[PDB]
């Protein structure tokens, strides 16, 4: 029972929130266990009673409160944006259950290992070149899926990719100038080819085990830096063929950049050549760098 006129939302718009709803008669939320509140909502640990037995772990997403109906359609329209995202490498929506008491919730599958960036930066973890390339391969597969749905991410980065118990990457979304294409920096226009550029930066984050891109650069003022004729350097443990792909992702002519289908293809080949014997270590010069 909220004190806001919600049905004044977008009928012939957000009516699909029903054929996706999952009655509270099966979802248990743990408001005491907070996994993390990014900035525009609190995320807790949750459980789902699948049908009449199967219980499953998950991450419940909720918002502040009354800042009007506008932001309620924003949190909903979005969660519904994931509804059609049926791909193993894309973070999906379990459903949306409604109490309407002052904060609707979106149910996501729990990601045991959190985000790809914190996971790889972890010194207790021991990824090989193969594992890191594999994570990158999984990201390209999800992006290949998203591009096919004509969905432009606009914010692809290791911090936005989630990792689950089976080590399956789920591309997700929790101005990032350092991941932006030259043409986007200049004309604020985002495209799939601009995601490919961000994917090239993401591969660099992976091979550097989460070092921040261009530490030394003004940020913004990245445009002037790139225009001087610069790109991120090849990480120590990055295979040449992979750096070559990174260089392609950062092509000056967007249309000249490989598609995500080509990226999956190219990267699956590179990945196939490694056996898991080359361990990737952290770079002394990147450590502690923000
Ligand atoms: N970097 C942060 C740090 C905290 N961490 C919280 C966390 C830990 C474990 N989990 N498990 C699940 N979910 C956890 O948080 C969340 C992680 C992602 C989302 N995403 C959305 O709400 N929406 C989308 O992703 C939309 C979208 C989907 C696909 C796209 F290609 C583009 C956009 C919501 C969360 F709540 C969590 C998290 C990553």
């Amino acid at each position: 029972t909220v004190h806001i006129d919600l049905s004044a939302l977008n009928p012939e718009l957000v009516q699909a929130v029903q054929h996706v709803v999952i009655g509270p008669s099966s979802l248990i939320v743990h408001f005491n266990e907070v996994i993390g509140r990014g900035h525009f909502g609190c995320v807790y640990h949750g459980t789902l009673l699948d049908n009449d037995g199967k219980k499953i772990h998950c991450a419940v997403k909720s918002l502040n409160r009354i800042t009007d109906i506008g932001e309620v359609s924003q949190f909903l329209t979005e969660g519904i944006i994931m509804k059609d995202f049926s791909h193993p490498n894309v973070l999906s929506l379990l459903g949306i259950c409604l109490r309407s008491e002052g904060s609707p919730l979106v149910v996501l599958p729990y990601m045991k290992h959190g985000d790809l960036r914190n996971f790889i930066r972890n010194e207790t973890h021991n990824p090989t070149v193969k594992d890191l390339i594999g994570f990158g391969l999984q990201v390209a597969k999800g992006m290949k899926f998203l591009a096919s749905k004509k969905f432009v991410h606009r914010d692809l980065a290791a911090r936005n990719c989630m990792l689950d118990e089976k080590f399956t990457v789920k591309v997700a979304d929790f101005l990032p100038v350092k991941w932006m294409a030259l043409e986007s920096l200049q004309t604020q226009k985002f495209t799939t080819k601009s995601d490919v550029w961000s994917f090239g930066v993401l591969l660099w984050e992976l091979m550097t085990r989460g070092a921040p891109p261009y530490p030394d650069v003004n940020t913004f003022d990245i445009t002037v830096y790139l225009l001087q004729g610069r790109r991120l350097l090849q990480p120590e443990y990055c295979p040449d063929p992979l750096y070559e792909v990174m260089l392609k992702c950062w092509h000056p002519k967007a249309e000249m950049r490989p598609s995500f289908s080509e990226l999956v293809s190219r990267i699956s080949a590179i990945f196939s050549t490694f056996i898991g014997e080359h361990y990737v270590h952290v770079n002394a010069t990147y450590v502690n760098v923000k």
